[PDB]
């Protein structure tokens, strides 16, 4: 049936339906900070997201998504790695069962509790659907969280979790700051790769950020009253939404710092 994180629909089971799943560039990886390659020519990132405009949080049955109006360019990446512009048009998580886990990417092989990503796409492919179709049409900034404070910006994030607690449902979001996610540096390591889901299309360049931003006991606590059946079916705890670790093959991780 479709796709999951379970037992029988797992991410060890993904390849028999995308194939890709064992190709060349998959994602996440895990950053071996003692190989990474320190490239002098990586230009600052450049994050403007003071236009941002939030629409929409819904709950897809693999994760909750925040969207945004990407219709023109209000809130965009630039900098880095990139070449040309990218516009936000959604962001999501990954999280576990416990606080030991959840992150996607791993650094030196630790996991973190969970994984926050920005989804940007390439402005010069029109549309997302026609960036998805390309080896630079996608661009997502990964931030890891750590239990530890609370982030007030998140709160608003956690309010809202109630009325999208099953597949399908939705909750109109509007005025949503994505600033406040944040951390104090803007430093990373990037590498090319892919979406971390079904069809984990190759057309991503991954910037993930060294600094986490700390969440609290109870913010992610809430992420865990999530489901990913629909309103009526049986319960099944939306946790541990994350692809394990894939093997990096011939690509390098630069970072932009010493
Ligand atoms: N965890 S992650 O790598 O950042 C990531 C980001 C975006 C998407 C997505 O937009 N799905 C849409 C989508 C489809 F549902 C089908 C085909 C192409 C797509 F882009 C999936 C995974
Ligand atoms: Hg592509
Ligand atoms: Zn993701």
């Amino acid at each position: 049936h479709h796709w999951g994180y379970g037992k029988h629909n797992g991410p060890e089971h993904w390849h028999k339906d995308f194939p890709i799943a064992k190709g060349e560039r998959q994602s996440p990886v895990d950053i071996d900070t003692h190989t990474a390659k320190y490239d002098p020519s990586l230009k600052p990132l450049s994050v403007s997201y003071d236009q941002a405009t939030s629409l929409r949080i819904l709950n897809n049955g693999h994760a909750f998504n925040v969207e945004f109006d990407d219709s023109q360019d209000k809130a965009v990446l630039k900098g880095g790695p990139l070449d040309g512009t990218y516009r936000l048009i959604q962001f999501h998580f990954h999280w576990g069962s416990l606080d030991g886990q959840g992150s996607e990417h791993t650094v030196d092989k630790k996991k973190y509790a969970a994984e926050l990503h920005l989804v940007h796409w390439n402005t010069k492919y029109g549309d997302f659907g026609k960036a998805v179709q390309q080896p630079d049409g996608l661009a997502v900034l990964g931030i890891f969280l750590k239990v530890g404070s609370a982030k007030p910006g998140l709160q608003k994030v956690v309010d809202v979790l109630d009325s999208i607690k099953t597949k399908g449902k939705s909750a109109d979001f509007t005025n949503f700051d994505p600033r406040g996610l944040l951390p104090e540096s803007l430093d990373y390591w990037t590498y090319p790769g892919s979406l971390t889901t079904p069809p984990l299309l190759e057309c991503v360049t991954w910037i993930v950020l060294k600094e986490p931003i700390s969440v609290s006991s109870e913010q992610v606590l809430k992420f865990r009253k999530l489901n990913f059946n629909g309103e009526g079916e049986p319960e099944e705890l939306m946790v541990d939404n994350w692809r394990p670790a894939q093997p990096l093959k011939n690509r390098q991780i630069k970072a932009s710092f010493k």
